[PDB]
């Protein structure tokens, strides 16, 4: 049984897919990677001992469907290219990630009679998911709404923070100031960047921060901090020991892209999310299911103030932040990966 | 508004095409129709007063499913035409009733985003459907099991046979001999034409048959019956005027073709299906919902024995039959033409 995964352009569909591989590869599947070199997925997969094949997709990036519609043509080279790829290759099945390297892939394993099976990991179904999933044998969501009809089997974790202990094990008798973890996506948001440290001023004693402010802005950040009158806190500009730093916190402010939700929940960490401001709103349909079940607050750009983000701290107290971490923990899918790799499997088994 | 369906070159496709046709251009709709100029189609549809654009499918028909899972580029051309006539026309919906033309033409209408509504009338799929299936919008069938769930609205029936009166109405009262209707498609079948004469041989005197020979068979079916002493029966070549011979019938022998069997449902009348012998065994399928509901009998060529029809015809009384009569009505879906119109409507608004 072989399998190709087509993924690339982030770790936002990377990650989620070479987990999933790894987990079938143990399993005694053969996997191979669909990417493009001048991409992420070039350099990473590679580390992951997975052979991957690339293809051209120029004038593909960047496609609202209006212009596939509109040229068709555009799409006829890759498409091409990867008929030949798994005409080489004979995969029984293609799992597609989402990214514009999804497309040709998609259509050509269809076209070739090979199942295609897609996850979509956040809230807003992306570019290419949307157009493809039509021509798909079976469709999984991280979370709902996504897509109408499709199965919610949520995103797959990283490792080490499925390896963090439960909320009640970890909250056990703790006391002092909140701690408050700020994390602003892998790149940081100048938003958190520069409302925080005036949070902290409001908020004094109350607190112990730990934030992330992303490359070039630790320096920044930190002097903000000094002229709140608060130069105790930490700054990093990127934190390698996520996991830990989930387990040393008491509640999140952050961005919530998909990753970082399902990790939240994971973990059992109470959220008050501060969505990226767009007109799709995916931010805020990716924060909904731990809102919806108690596990956080979300705060869009509308209602977004340094004291609306005090006032919603200052009123957690330790009891509700632990009943917040458990029914975030509740409210998780930890056994993603596995969730996937089955249905692969499944579609797999014709 | 404006329509563009897709029939390809056979009646069982364009005679319920045309049916929907009609119907829309009377509720406004502008139609278009997509076909051959080799074929039937190619004379008919410009009859009935409507537009027909012609594609070249010369090297697409033939080949099959794999045949085409080998040469995609097959259908190219046609896709090209397809899709360019849908731009020059603009379409708002397009229908497709199962010839090869469908094909390209849907997934022309495809490529550009236009819903398509797909409608199958046997009891089995075709090439085309079978798999243009995937990326339809709706989809329809005449009869139960031809697509995994598809809604079952039958197939349009001729007027003349809607306009007769009911089963109750013409068969009650009726004294004498049974009159027994021999229809062998519209071409006349063989093994109808050799062992009818012999069953007559066997009931004398207590039916009196019209036979349908098929072109080129009047002379040879009518001396097999003046073998048997049965000289009075009467013999066509080809009934003109079905509906008086539904309307004069007290049971009917004949094929399972579709149509034939929409007809003998909605004129409520008892049936002795011999299907046309076949690997798909298609004719089969079509008949088996009429039996299910005991409004008729059915009986592969395997089976087919001149006793079996003897005895089957009489088994039959005068009263049993007139209740055989009411459940073919019963069972049967007078107002097609408008379900799928409608559903063709339904669609077209979004
Ligand atoms: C452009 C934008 O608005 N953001 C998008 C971006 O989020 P973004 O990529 O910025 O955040 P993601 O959820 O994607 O990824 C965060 C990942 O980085 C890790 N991490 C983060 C910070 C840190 O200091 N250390 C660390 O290890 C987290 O554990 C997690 O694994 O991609 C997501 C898809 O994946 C989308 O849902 C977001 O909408
Ligand atoms: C050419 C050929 O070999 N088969 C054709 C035949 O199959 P076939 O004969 O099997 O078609 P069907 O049984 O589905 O339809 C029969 C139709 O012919 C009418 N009828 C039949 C006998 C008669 O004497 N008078 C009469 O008017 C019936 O009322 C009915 O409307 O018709 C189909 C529908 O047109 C075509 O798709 C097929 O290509």
């Amino acid at each position: 049984k072989r399998l190709m995964v087509m993924a690339g352009g982030t770790g936002g569909h990377v990650f989620p897919g070479l987990a999933v591989a790894h987990h079938l590869m143990a399993q005694g599947w053969q996997v191979r990677w669909l990417g493009t070199a001048d991409r992420m997925e070039a350099d990473l997969v590679p580390k992951h001992g997975i052979e991957i094949d690339f293809i051209r997709i120029s004038g593909l990036r960047g496609k609202g469907i209006k212009a596939l519609i509109a040229a068709p043509l555009r799409i006829f080279n890759a498409w091409r290219q990867a008929r030949a790829i798994m005409k080489a290759y004979k995969p029984d099945v293609v799992l597609g990630m989402g990214g514009y390297v999804s497309g040709p892939g998609g259509l050509a394993a269809w076209s070739l009679g090979i199942p295609v099976v897609l996850h979509e990991q956040n809230g807003i179904a992306g570019l290419t998911n949307k157009w493809l999933a039509k021509i798909a044998t079976k469709v999984m969501q991280a979370f709902p709404g996504a897509f109408p009809n499709a199965e919610v089997v949520g995103n797959p974790v990283r490792t080490d923070v499925l390896a963090l202990p439960l909320p009640q094990q970890r909250l056990a008798g703790r006391e002092g100031p909140v701690r408050v973890l700020v994390v602003g996506g892998s790149q940081g948001a100048r938003i958190l960047n520069q409302t925080m440290p005036q949070v902290a001023a409001k908020l004094g004693d109350s607190v112990t921060i730990w934030h992330q402010s992303g490359k070039g802005s630790q320096q920044s950040v930190e002097q903000a901090y000094a002229e709140a009158g608060q130069p105790q806190h930490k700054v990093t500009e990127f934190i390698d020991d996520m996991a830990a730093a989930y387990a040393w916190a008491d509640v999140v402010v952050c961005r919530s892209g998909a990753l970082t939700v399902s990790e939240i929940a994971a973990a059992g960490l109470p959220a008050l999310f501060v969505p990226f401001q767009h007109k799709d709103r995916q931010q805020y349909w990716n924060a909904l299911p731990l809102e919806k079940a108690g596990a956080a607050k979300i705060i869009e750009q509308p209602q977004l103030s340094v004291d609306a983000v005090a006032n919603t701290l200052a009123g957690w107290s330790r009891e509700t932040l632990l009943t917040m971490a458990e029914r975030a923990r509740a409210a998780s899918i930890p056994d993603a990966t596995e969730r996937v790799a089955n249905e692969v499997s499944r579609v797999a088994r014709a």
